[PDB]
């Protein structure tokens, strides 16, 4: 739409036209100012192991790795939208990779008793994001700064997939999550684009595996998790799990996500306020929106963008953004009432997202 | 059945779960609380993370009992719905892993009783762990913990055999009948899995606890026994008795059937025109749920174990409505839990198939 | 007594008749339930170095040793009142002795810089109580569990008395308190009753010494303290000091305490409310009750019991107990407004106290 | 000549201090705050005691800037009143001592950048320290710190000469023109004391910062430069520009005179019938004093440096009255400081004799 | 003599204590506060326990001054009532023991000045300790601390003799006349006990402090002197002057008699129809008791030392009533202490026999 809805900073048409116009909207620029502007307390102020920005937002330790990654994913799309901001996006992605390696980000791995080395085995929730971030950094910048580490981590991931009886890698020992795997497989596509390798060949077996006990094909929704030791699949379907997984799979096998997307919307998406708004139920057998981790609507905003669904994108942003009370003060964006974890991260990402397939094809600098 | 005010499901519905091979929607919503949300759900991972217990303000000393009572409920879920048996098995694997984390047993070292929580005494911890090793193996058929199970069972057997009294202490010189009842039940479960006769020690135990440790006329156990002095604390305890009679009912049904009616006459107050009941913790008071505040919750478990639907209904009418349950996004929460171990013990009482039925759990499907 | 005064749990007559009836009053039983009943948080739950019960009452670290001792003194009288509770009293005294040895109880000695070993020398405020507790444990139980430690500590006390130029032992270096010595000398009488020794022979020289510069004979009151290095006697008389000292001396030399008791009462005791109540001034030259450490009235309740003064006992308990708002919930005693440190301890002790002389003569089990 | 509402002294009185060879009574009361009360005054002792900064709630990262800006004010006090020169010398000795305390530079180690705060990078710290070594020696004539001054000056010179860009980074890969301006000014002060030519590197620096780091039309520097990417953050910064133009004016007056009018057009909002002014931090906003909230305070310093009495008066009318100054027992306090570094930067702006005049400070 | 409103005892009653050989009931109640309650009274034990100071919220840096001022009062109690001399002796033994506890001197190490608080400098601590060693021995006749007294006296003598200025610094490069006055008085007390001539250094000190460190017309000392710069802080200080004149009166009575009237004209404000007085801390203010807030309390001590009953009465009428004294169970408490060291300095002023009379204390 071309009318600016109440409480919105920019029209859905304006977000979707950023790449064609080769310019980010003023509110996306103001988000980049929040990310970059103020000495010491802006999240992308320095490469150092300083986390003041996350302390001030009250980001739980366990969520910092996801905040960095989702910022990195948005920055990669900024590089594609405006050539003039590509160097800034490159710089922020360098900081994102540096910070991602700080102990504060991965310390949960050691503290839970799972090991002293966060990449050695398992922990795909951390090293999948890191591996995708190594790739996106190199696609944006053309820099080999992290290539040695990228080559190493890609091979650890490939070897661990090849050694497992199920297709993919666990997070915690004996905890398999389709959304964390989707990140790891996408990281192999990005490595292959940079290097001419075939690590992505493992994707087919993965897409076959997740379509057995891990999906409800009729509802177009993934079960919460799989636990190889017992073979248990948790018997609840998850909207945020499905929205995130379908978004990233759309970059590797578009037809897979196109098949399930309509069913996903029928299963979880509630349209309300005379068609102006939408909100997403987290699981089946409830009328409640945004239960569980409270991210169903925010990840569905990303999925709508990935699938080019302007009507659902507009409805979700009308639900999410106005109540959060955005303001631009000194050309910098802030939300008075962020409604969820990872709020400014996922709204930023959804506003700029060029598609995972378009990031794979990023032309060089 | 009529659904009483503030109740989620009828007593008829709870008692029919096993026959219908399905848990009630509120039991399913409790399993969602236990399993659903990343990082903060109690059964999210095997790791030594206790966020779920931090959020409920569980005292450190109570974490081991929370895990155990959840494990006991999960074992009945496995028996009720074969479709949830693999999930119950997975949760019990996590329960055993978490039970071994230092945060659970650290009180043993901090009180100055020793660095090894299994070596001797501390039956309050290792009794639960040993019963959980057994129930995990009954539900799953997995030998993951069998080496540790074989070891712990023999430490327990040896310590019983070496003591001049029948059983094992908690703290040095503190003997509790309820903590022993867990340890003896663990021997029955090991025997069912292995064809051994560790349970043969049970007769001598039942004889011992019926001397100075029970008031047979009131059907009630004294608080504790202290071998050094031979002192028995002169107060009878309802929560002690309800828990002990529930677990003994699985080993010697006649023992618990003998005392159950006297127990109810001694402690149970029926009120609100017969619709409700609440349990006095000791003699010589009108006050309900004194002491640790668990008399009513453990009596709800005993009522379920004894198949007493009328008392079960009365106790749940007392316990659940004021705690203000709600189901949000298919997950159960209580706004005002009335006691420690509240969601744990209401979960357990709602699903409990009987300790004898858990002993006889048929093996899993392939 | 016969009439139950307002806010009282039991008549004075009922407290004084406990031994004759061979039963504690229901409120004494409810105090024993507070002491024994609830898992982990009751003070006599376990032998371990756990002090939850004292944390919950906000007992200052320095006072924990006195709380344990005064509970132990009450438990010894319970053993004498009801043979059926003697085993329970024995068990609680075993716990009292175990806890008394925990570093949390004596840590003040090291932290003040006075030494790493709390029994080696001085510190009679700690080791006097411990030595009396060793003895009372053995009188109640017949157990030799602590006899090796009892034999050792008794000899350290005897040797330190014999080596000092003044009769007795200091607390802090150069701080002499008659009340702390009275505990040490009583411990020697208890050791002698158990062992047939004559350590108590040192008592006569002590009673001679304290009647010189340490007492005001006209007022029947002890000065606060004596300081051997300077020879200074603090020029203030102390009611709590005197009440405690006269109570324990009455068990060793009844005539000494009988001589001073009437003058003590004239000096410090204020009868009020038409003869129904009494409250005790802590020092001379004031109208104010219960100044200083605020224990004058509570220790005088103990002295009244020791001296068999039912009228003063009744008046003091009418002053102390009603405002503290006792209630019995689930057969366990609690005070909403304890008026002082060591409140439930000293009210328990005064209610059961059979006399220090009667504890010395406790028949075996 | 007329004292504006809520002001302690006229703009005329501040500008006349050096001619009259006396600080205004409120500047004297600021020096009393800095020196008077046992233990809690910021210049009480050389020791690594930071009570004064704890009481003002100074963030750890800002203590180094508070010390430096106090030191810069003390150097002008020395030039204004010969009778206070010995006191200014003493305070500058304490400023240098405290600047070396771990509490001041600990951020360098804790961020993971290294154990030695002088060795390389970190120009935000060692540029201020090097300028403070110089100003101490100019005021006092003392060689107390000369060995350290000679060493630090050579580290700075060598690091400039080794870099492919003109200057030195703060954090690794973070280049700030304002932090460099301090380092280069420190080389001019070392040269004045020693007859050396370290300042020769300034020309190449002024050429470099006029390429990608400035918008010449708006007279405004970009936030920062990042050598690894070559990225320049695409936002202009008023506090960055005001501080940089103030210090550059002492090295190349023409540079700052060229950009100053464009700077004012870009950022300065005159209000209240011409009586007041407040400074926007960046482009595309109406909001004053965004970001670190120091645009107006640094512009007060720039106005003083450029001899702009009208803008100085307007900014002080905006900054000082709402902060509610009072003098109690001849000591200045602000009830409502409007920013970090508030009493520091108002002190400095009130006394500032010009960076060029500090370079030419005659001996005692 | 009429008892003024809110007062515990008349000025006549305080001044008559020595003649009557009895402390007033309120001084006895202060001694009860100091000695009575187990564990929490300041003079309960020799141990390194500071509960009494925790309960009064005494800042760590002030504990050494609280102990010393209590000790100075206790020495006068010994002189007033022979019956309390042994109690005063006992309290002074505790004062010396506590003064040596790390909690009292830890600021020296934590500021980075050294691990040994007596070795050099730090006259603010070791001056008080040395005077306390002497007063303990005068009151008691005990040699308990003489070995340490002989040692510390020689460290002080040697450090004076090695310095180019007359006296010893506190913090490195911080010279305070009030802290020196304590050190020099300690040498007079050592000489009285031992027949030595350490006090011979006093004349050169009195000559030195009368140059740049005093305004002789106003009878007021400057805040501090800083040997490295030679700077004298340009503010005069009433509490600095009152304390220094009080202790100097014991060594050179004429010195303090010359400046006392000028001191009063400079700083003392008489108010409430002549019934009250309050002391301005510095020049160029109407505000009373600025800075550390002790001008009026130290002037109460100076009035007592100089035998000025009219000023003593006026100051105590200002200080004591608003602090709301009460005596509960024969022990003194103040609901609203108006300053640091409140009960300490009011106790000392009420008993103070004069520093000269303490020097001449006859043996037991």
């Amino acid at each position: 739409m071309a009318e600016l809805p109440p409480g919105r900073l920019a029209t859905t048409e304006d977000y979707f036209a950023q790449q064609a116009k080769q310019a980010v909207t003023p509110d996306v620029m103001a988000q980049l100012a929040y990310m970059n502007y103020i000495d010491f307390i802006s999240p992308f102020y320095s490469r150092g192991c300083s986390f003041e920005a996350w302390e001030l937002k009250h980001t739980p330790q366990r969520v910092i790795k996801y905040s960095i990654a989702f910022y990195a994913y948005g920055l990669a799309s900024v590089a594609l939208i405006d050539p003039k901001l590509r160097a800034l996006a490159g710089h922020d992605l360098d900081i994102a990779v540096s910070k991602m390696k700080c102990k504060r980000v991965w310390t949960d791995w050691e503290e839970d008793g799972f090991g002293t080395d966060p990449i050695e085995k398992e922990n795909i929730m951390y090293k999948g994001h890191l591996n995708l971030m190594y790739g996106l950094y190199q696609l944006v910048t053309g820099s080999r700064r992290y290539e040695a580490e990228h080559a190493h981590l890609t091979r650890i991931i490939h070897d661990e997939i090849a050694a497992n009886p199920f297709a993919g890698i666990v997070c915690e020992p004996d905890n398999y999550f389709v959304q964390c795997n989707s990140v790891a497989y996408l990281s192999l596509w990005v490595y292959d684009r940079l290097h001419g390798t075939d690590y992505r060949a493992a994707t087919r077996a993965w897409l076959d595996f997740i379509q057995k006990d891990l999906i409800d094909p009729e509802r177009g929704a993934f079960y919460l998790s799989y636990h190889p030791e017992s073979g248990a699949v948790k018997p609840w379907i998850s909207a945020y799990t499905t929205a995130w997984t379908l978004a990233m799979v759309h970059g590797m096998d578009p037809a897979f996500s196109e098949r399930y997307y309509p069913r996903f919307k029928q299963t979880f998406v509630e349209v309300y306020d005379e068609g102006r708004k939408a909100r997403v139920r987290e699981t089946a057998g409830t009328d409640d929106a945004d239960g569980g981790v409270g991210l169903a609507s925010a990840f569905t905003l990303l999925l709508a963008r990935e699938m080019g669904d302007q009507q659902l994108f507009d409805q979700l942003l009308n639900h999410l953004e106005p109540p959060a009370k955005p303001s631009i003060v000194s050309a910098s964006l802030r939300y008075e009432h962020p409604g969820s974890l990872l709020f400014d991260e996922l709204l930023f990402l959804a506003k700029v997202h060029a598609g995972f397939g378009a990031l794979l094809r990023m032309p060089p600098p």
